[PDB]
């Protein structure tokens, strides 16, 4: 019963990441800043980044989110649009409004680590 756990698990959440960028690289207000990304590893990373976050294993090696960012000077528009690409994911995937709020709630801290860096 960690939102990690909630949401399915590791084949859970393998399945969400590749979803949330499928939506994300189709989003006007986003999709261009992963212009020069390579997919493969920011899935991984995200991936990590996520497991590690809502309570699953922690195996996370990348960036913190000032660092991650630094130099984009993202606004909040952004970031509005990152997580209701991700709620619309977990919707997809068949995920409750409850335990969407509860893993959007863990997410809305990061905020302040990457606007305007
Ligand atoms: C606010 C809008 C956001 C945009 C436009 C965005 C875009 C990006 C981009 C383009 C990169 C890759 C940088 C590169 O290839 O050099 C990146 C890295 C990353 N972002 Fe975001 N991101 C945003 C929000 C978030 C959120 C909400 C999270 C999770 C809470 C997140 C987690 C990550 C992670 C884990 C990395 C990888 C850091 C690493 O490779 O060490 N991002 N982001």
């Amino acid at each position: 019963q960690t939102i990690y756990e909630k949401l399915g698990g590791e084949n859970a959440m393998k399945a969400a990441v590749p979803l949330f960028y499928k939506k994300v690289l189709a989003d006007e207000r986003v999709k261009h800043f992963f212009k020069n990304t390579d997919m493969d590893h920011q899935t991984k990373q995200q991936t990590d980044f996520l497991t590690m976050l809502l309570g699953g294993p922690n195996h996370y090696k990348g960036k913190n989110m000032t660092e991650a960012h630094k130099g984009m000077n993202l606004q909040n528009l952004h970031f509005d649009a990152i997580i209701e690409n991700l709620a619309a994911t977990l919707k997809e995937l068949g995920v409750t409004d409850a335990v969407i709020n509860e893993a959007a709630k863990v997410i809305e801290h990061t905020r302040k680590d990457m606007l305007g860096k």
